[PDB]
């Protein structure tokens, strides 16, 4: 039986397993190749993963996301406190520790984060245990590598709830770097410097790592913990309620579930548009009993984001700054998450480092789950 690599990630996790010299990335029960990392809870059922995601515009208060950014931290963190006040389920101290609260069968039931990762985390087991037969025993689970201790040891408690030996918790750069293999590329020393730029579904993470004789090295890393797919999505939300508005003369801010069902809608077509040059939006019944079918181009997706996507450059500058080099230096760039798939993305850090190609080759989202099931593999 093979072990398992798991990127636990903010808003989707990925499996993988290396078997017969390869990586697989295992598909889920919807046929997924990610899961969103959401728990819903009502008075009959526990949902994990698509099933919850989906069914998140009927059951908001109930359907909990984001534990990673509570995983490991204290209620009365800055970052818990402000990051409260933006989501929509409630969020309790229990002794000193962050928990969330849920109505789940008749019950007022709360969870600490690690218990909802862990929720997440026993998916992940479930998938693999389909895909492979039998039970999965081991994995290696990625962290940013900005976590301290707390979070990386909550993460190994999700771990232990879930009933896995945790073979290694490594950082979520390293997990790209040896996905690409570039611990293995090279014999001579110098020239091993690697950018790894991760662009997901809520945070951006800029690492430079130096990696010599097999070792890595982080020597810097910079971001934004709240830049990522779902603020894309916002600006296409934003824009096509104004337009339904301007057409329809109805204003669906005031309705959740309105609103809801147009960002799902606009993350769907924000994926065409990393394809094609334009997508469909068709919204049965938007709003009473209105249908909002429109069309988007990338160009106006584009000029939505402009700021967001241009902005992506400074964390490049600021880590480069901090590791004491010129982009000229960085011999290997790798794209990860979700979101380097878009096009302008790719154009605007290729031509910050002057032409350079780019690491793109393993679908980004994966790139991680691919990495940690490598490491996995050699860890036995
Ligand atoms: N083809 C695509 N084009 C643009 N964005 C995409 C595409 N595929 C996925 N994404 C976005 O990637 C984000 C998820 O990133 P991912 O790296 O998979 O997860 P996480 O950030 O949780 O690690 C979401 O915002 C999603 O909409
Ligand atoms: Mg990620």
């Amino acid at each position: 039986m093979p072990a398992i690599g798991i990127d636990l990630g903010t808003t989707y996790s990925c499996v993988g397993v290396f078997q017969h010299g390869k990586v697989e990335i295992i598909a889920n029960d919807q046929g997924n190749r990610t899961t969103p990392s959401y728990v819903a809870f009502t008075d009959t059922e526990r949902l994990i993963g698509d099933a919850a995601k989906n069914q998140v515009a009927m059951n908001p208060t109930n359907t909990i996301f984001d534990a990673k950014r509570l995983i490991g931290r204290k209620f009365e963190d800055a970052t818990v406190q402000s990051d409260m006040k933006h989501w929509p389920f409630r969020v309790v101290s229990e002794g000193g520790k962050p928990k969330v609260q849920v109505e789940y069968k008749g019950e007022t039931k709360t969870f600490f984060p690690e218990e909802i990762s862990s929720m997440v985390l026993t998916k992940m087991k479930e998938i693999a245990e389909a895909y492979l037969g039998g039970k999965v025993h081991s994995a290696v689970i990625t962290v940013p590598a900005y976590f301290n201790d707390s979070q990386r040891q909550a993460t190994k408690d999700a771990g232990t709830i879930t009933g896995l030996n945790v073979l290694r918790i490594i950082n979520e750069p390293t997990a790209a770097a040896i996905a690409y293999g570039l611990d293995k590329k090279g014999c001579a020393g110098g020239e091993k410097n690697v950018l790894i730029f991760d662009l997901g579904g809520g945070t951006f993470d800029v690492s430079i790592l130096t990696i010599e004789d097999g070792i890595f090295e982080v020597k810097s890393t910079a971001g934004d913990t709240h830049l990522g797919g779902e603020d894309f999505d916002n600006r296409m939300v934003s824009h096509l309620a104004e337009e339904f508005k301007r057409k329809h003369k109805k204003d669906i801010g005031p309705n959740k579930r309105a609103v809801r069902r147009l960002r799902t809608a606009c993350e769907r077509a924000k994926r065409t548009l990393s394809s094609s040059t334009q997508a469909s939006i068709e919204i049965d019944s938007l709003y009473e009993g209105v249908d909002f079918y429109t069309s988007i181009t990338r160009a106006r997706f584009e000029e939505l984001n402009a700021d967001l996507f241009r902005g992506t450059l400074e964390p490049v500058e600021k880590a480069l700054r901090d590791a004491k080099l010129d982009k000229g230096q960085i011999q290997e760039i790798v794209l990860v998450g979700g979101s380097t798939r878009i096009p302008k993305i790719q154009k605007l850090l290729q031509d910050f480092f002057n032409g350079k190609e780019l690491n793109k080759s393993i679908n980004p989202d994966e790139a991680v789950a691919y990495g940690a099931a490598v490491q996995a593999a050699i860890l036995i």
